[PDB]
């Protein structure tokens, strides 16, 4: 069974024994280097279309929180930019850290942001997700970074739930959350070619990343790092530093969407 976790024991320096595909030659994270990511003018203007967004349950996984929303239908959409097609909001996660220096798992110009907010979408061409995994261009995750300052007001609403999921296998009720409150200001970002960065790795990813980070208050990101890794009545082991490190570029491109 699947043991892998983010410990000296589990965590990412191992992962590769189970998964060969960690050591991959399209996985993610990776650094951003702002100066050598050229402006693409082939890039169409990316399309959020989170109007009629339908979530459902949040649950805690033992790795992260996942938000999980309707995708029974394209209800929530991602388009353009660099995608060919439709991509549907199947659930949102974040990575944090144990302290505000560390988290994300992107890095700009190898600064690391407290946190970093993964917003997954899978190609509708492929008819569902477990499908779409498997091919190339299967899946689209939007990427924010969590910056500490002022509190995000959209974000409080997560922050309230999350001391009834405690636990490894805890889920909620999490109706009639709309994640537009999540974004910044502006749609500038970056793309490249990657992959899952939790096991199994799969290189099916179309990474957006955008260039503004949000603003999250302290007080925000000490209730993420409340949470457990453990389940219900084990030791406990606080849900921190749940991030994949920066993986090498190889043979890539990271094209900006901005002049
Ligand atoms: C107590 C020692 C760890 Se048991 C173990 C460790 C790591 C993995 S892996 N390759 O899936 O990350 C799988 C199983
Ligand atoms: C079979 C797939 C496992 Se579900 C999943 C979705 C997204 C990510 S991430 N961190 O790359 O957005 C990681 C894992
Ligand atoms: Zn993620």
């Amino acid at each position: 069974s699947h043991h892998w976790g983010y410990g000296k024991h589990n965590g990412p320096e191992h992962w590769h024994k189970d998964f060969p595909i960690a050591k991959g030659e399209r996985q993610s994270p990776v650094d951003i280097d702002t100066h050598t990511a050229k402006y693409d003018p082939s890039l169409k203007p990316l399309s959020v279309s989170y109007d009629q967004a339908t979530s459902l349950r949040i649950l805690n996984n033992g790795h992260a929180f996942n938000v999980e929303f309707d995708d029974s239908q394209d209800k929530a959409v991602l388009k353009g930019g660099p995608l060919d097609g439709t991509y549907r909001l199947i659930q949102f996660h974040f990575h944090w850290g144990s302290l505000d220096g560390q988290g994300s798992e992107h890095t700009v110009d190898k600064k690391k942001y407290a946190a970093e907010l993964h917003l997954v979408h899978w190609n509708t061409k492929y008819g569902d997700f477990g499908k779409a995994v498997q091919q190339p261009d299967g899946l689209a995750v939007l990427g924010i970074f969590l910056k500490v300052g002022s509190a995000k007001p959209g974000l409080q609403k997560v922050v309230d739930v999350l001391d009834s999921i405690k636990t490894k296998g805890k889920s909620a009720d999490f109706t009639n959350f709309d994640p537009r409150g999540l974004l910044p200001e502006s749609l500038d970002y970056w793309t490249y070619p990657g992959s899952l960065t939790t096991p199994p790795l799969l290189e099916c990813v179309t990474w957006i990343v955008l260039k503004e980070p949000i603003s999250v208050s302290s007080e925000q990101v000490l209730k993420f790092r409340k949470l457990n890794f453990n389940g219900e009545g084990e030791p406990e082991e606080l849900m921190v530093d749940n991030w994949r490190p920066a993986q090498p570029l190889k043979n890539r491109q990271i094209k900006a969407s901005f002049k």
